[PDB]
């Protein structure tokens, strides 16, 4: 079962298309404005409009299918010597679980979850957090027994204690704002267990639920979305080598027709436009590579690029030791290699290193450039770009000004509890309700985002 168990829950990570395509594409993802152009990105996501099933399809999903199966491989595997190795592995997975869940609904139930559980504060889910990665990181031992089940790594616990390293850290920067000490801390201790070492080390899933969820969301949309006029303009406008390895050229003009000479090939679909909208049609915006929206795709949760750009930002906050600039050149290049694994022409490195060089971390604009970056790094992970924009208000968005917006072009800071939860949980329902303030609504603030 243990092994059974731990490659289900892998594979609802990342191959359940139910809410890959409504949280991650749809809401976070046209939130964040890394996508526009499809009926249901560009009504829904981009220009803030509610549907209860797509709000709450993460929440449904991920106790339905995944938090229990880890909870039962934890509690199978406690008190063999043989299976530490498991248990803290299954102990990683529980973190990765649960949180994309916090941090999408705030207080939600975990230690009592997988009748009437309770809603934890997302605070003490948070130090729960640090507490597994720190003790699972070192219980993970030559000794440990061996780790069956594994489509991440193969079972390789060398890569399971960095996975909890840069989780660590993740969580850590998180709380930066809300926690600076504890923040500070975390930081501090993943960067010393050792993050990442590079691309190779990336947490992925290889599809062969078995296909790719978010590639499901963009076959569903009969491939009608499209970048975000913010994305490729920054790609375009900056030089970044990354931006035909995403996008695919214009074929038609802004005028109609074909595309002529000397007319720009690579422009986004601007945030609140439908792609029929568009001035020149469809034809008239870039696209997305086809080897990016296949069945088998790959998908990649934590990267490498990624625990570079958060150990720049740790670096210019003086919590760990080193060169914010040198941080940041590595992060912008491990992003930049990391999209080869989707079948990307590799970039040469000469346009990476000119590019990395021609645009440096500069002198006071350190947060823009790596929660920029780290937008670019989270593309396709659209829950932890949202969650980075919640959190440092980088990069700066391009306002929604569409009248039918029930926000008034507002970004939603949190999604809603089914209301079943209120039918079947009252009691503890109503107890988080009232620590955000008396509402369950999508306008509330989850505990580490104080503006």
């Amino acid at each position: 079962n243990p092994a059974g168990q731990l490659t289900f829950t892998q594979l609802c990570m990342s191959g359940d298309g139910y809410y890959q395509h409504r949280t991650n594409l749809i809401y976070s993802g046209g939130f964040v404005q890394h996508y526009s152009g499809s009926w249901a990105v560009t009504e829904y996501g981009s220009k803030f409009k509610k549907v209860d099933e797509y709000a709450t399809a993460l929440w449904r999903n991920v106790y339905a299918n995944e938090l229990k199966n880890v909870v039962d491989i934890i509690k199978n595997t406690s008190n063999d010597p043989a299976a530490s190795n498991m248990n803290a592995v299954a102990k990683i997975m529980k973190v990765m679980v649960a949180q994309r869940l916090t941090d999408i609904y705030g207080d939600v139930p975990y230690s009592e979850a997988g009748v009437t559980p309770k809603y934890d504060k997302q605070q003490d889910i948070y130090n729960s957090f640090f507490k597994d990665l720190d003790e699972s990181f070192t219980q993970l031992n030559a000794s440990g027994g061996s780790v069956k089940g594994d489509l991440f790594y193969n079972g390789d616990i060398s890569k399971w204690k960095k996975l909890a390293n840069t989780m660590r850290l993740r969580l850590a920067m998180r709380i930066s704002e809300v926690s600076p000490a504890e923040a500070e801390k975390q930081a501090k201790a993943a960067f010393q267990n050792g993050v990442f070492e590079s691309n190779d080390d990336n947490c992925l899933m290889h599809h062969l639920f078995r296909g790719n969820g978010l590639s499901y969301g963009f076959i569903s949309d009969e491939h009608g979305d499209h970048f975000s006029s913010l994305l490729i303009d920054y790609l375009r406008d900056n030089g970044d080598p990354r931006l035909k390895m995403l996008a695919t050229p214009k074929t038609g003009s802004v005028n109609g027709g074909p595309i002529g000479p000397g007319e720009e090939l690579y422009e986004g679909v601007r945030p609140g436009v439908f792609r029929w909208e568009v001035v020149g049609g469809s034809n008239a915006a870039s696209g997305i590579q086809p080897y990016l929206k296949l069945r088998t795709t790959p998908f990649l949760h934590v990267s490498y690029s990624e625990s570079q750009l958060l150990l720049a930002e740790a670096a210019y906050r003086g919590w760990v030791a080193g060169s914010a600039a040198d941080f940041y050149k590595k992060g912008v290049e491990a992003g930049i290699k990391q999209l080869e694994v989707y079948g990307a022409a590799p970039a040469s490195q000469a346009s990476i290193d000119a590019y990395v060089n021609a645009k440096p971390l500069a002198a006071g604009t350190e947060k823009e450039q790596i929660g920029t970056q780290l937008w670019i790094t989270y593309l396709f992970n659209s829950i932890e770009a949202y969650s980075n924009w919640r959190r440092t208000g980088y990069p700066h968005l391009l306002p929604i000004t569409n009248s039918d917006s029930q926000t008034g072009g507002v970004v939603p800071t949190r999604l809603y509890y089914p209301n079943d939860e209120m039918q079947k949980n009252e009691k503890n329902y109503m107890e988080a309700v009232q620590r955000m303030g008396g509402t369950n609504d999508w306008t509330g603030k989850v505990w580490w985002d104080v503006n």
